């Protein structure tokens, strides 16, 4: 359990087997991560109505590549990469990030960051905080209860690095194990007034076409996939699973699609900060539910604040 996940030999095997379609790297940022730690980063554990597309949506000829940041270039939350830190809160962090993106693509508010802290601590229905939770219930909680912004309640755990000498001066993740924070009802600075943000509807997505089409019209949303040990070593290219044991479910924010040398893929924002993968992003094979990635998405529509 305090054993390293990765070895040079494991990585060499992965890179033989993957045929150079993606690159695994041993002495990357995850070189020394242990099994206990790697498992804690995957915090998906465990219903919404299915999305229905109108006749118009359904007949759109979707382009052969698409990137949310290019399609909504005035929405500054889209390209930001989060850091869930030493806590299994991806389910909440990928939800909050996408909710912030959607306030801009749909909800008329250019730059509000939805608080993943509030959701993590207060949505007890959703799961068990830092020990993991359920993406779908997170979206349902955004409708029924609503969430404050991170200006009100900032994410309570600092960035941490799996490198021993972090490029960004982040402290080591191993020196931390965090437990679910207490749910609060005022902002950290109590003189900042509580502003509550809410969606009016939530829904589930399934399959390559649903996903593409939802992304095209409405923008980023949250998906989950199975994490194997070879994923830990990902450095670049279009991932697909070739070796390693199952490490758990992980939620992430889907932001784009394309094709690279004949391989269709999804572009995805991870939440392990910008030191990991391709500046915080990874590509993964699209079209064949690689590691279950197309088995269920969760999304919703933010309600615009105030009135006209
Ligand atoms: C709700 O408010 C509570 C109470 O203020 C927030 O709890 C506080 O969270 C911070 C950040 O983790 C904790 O800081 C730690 O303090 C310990 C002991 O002083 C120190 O050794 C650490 O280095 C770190 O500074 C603080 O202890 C903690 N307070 C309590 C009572 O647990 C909480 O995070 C807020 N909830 C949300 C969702 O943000
Ligand atoms: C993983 O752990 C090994 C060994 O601790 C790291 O290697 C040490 O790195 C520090 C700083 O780079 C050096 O001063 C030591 O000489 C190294 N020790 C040995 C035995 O190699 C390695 O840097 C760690 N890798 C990462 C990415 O954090």
């Amino acid at each position: 359990e305090d054993a390293p996940v990765l070895s040079k030999a494991f990585v060499d095997r992965v890179n033989r087997l993957n045929r150079g379609i993606w690159k695994a790297k041993y002495d990357g940022v995850m070189q020394n991560i242990t099994l206990r730690e790697a498992k804690r980063l995957n915090g998906v554990i465990k219903i919404l109505p299915k999305r229905r597309f109108t006749e118009e949506e359904a007949r759109a000829p979707l382009p052969s590549s698409f990137d949310s940041a290019e399609a909504w270039p005035n929405c500054p939350t889209i390209p930001q990469i989060a850091d869930q830190s030493a806590c299994g809160s991806c389910w909440a962090v990928a939800a909050a990030s996408a909710m912030s993106d959607r306030f801009c693509t749909m909800g008329g508010v250019q730059d509000v960051h939805i608080s993943a802290g509030d959701l993590l601590a207060c949505c007890s229905d959703c799961g068990d905080g830092c020990n993991g939770g359920d993406p779908d219930r997170a979206w349902a909680y955004f409708s029924s209860t609503g969430l404050v912004s991170d200006y009100c309640q900032p994410y309570p755990f600092p960035h941490c690095s799996h490198h021993s000498k972090s490029k960004n001066g982040y402290p080591p993740c191993s020196q931390f194990n965090f437990d679910t924070p207490k749910c609060n009802y005022t902002c950290d600075d109590p003189t900042i007034p509580v502003v509550n943000y809410r969606s009016w509807t939530s829904y589930a997505l399934q399959g390559e076409d649903d996903y593409m089409r939802e992304l095209f019209f409405r923008g980023p949303f949250e998906v989950a996939f199975d994490v194997y040990e070879d994923f830990i070593a990902y450095n670049s290219g279009v991932y697909h699973h070739v070796s390693g044991q199952y490490l758990g479910g992980h939620a992430v924010r889907l932001v784009g699609w394309g094709t690279s040398n004949g391989v269709p893929y999804w572009k995805i924002a991870n939440s392990w900060n910008t030191e990991w993968g391709m500046d915080g992003y990874f590509l993964i094979r699209r079209g064949s539910s690689e590691c279950g990635i197309e088995d269920g998405g969760s999304a919703g529509i933010p309600l615009a604040p105030n009135t006209a």
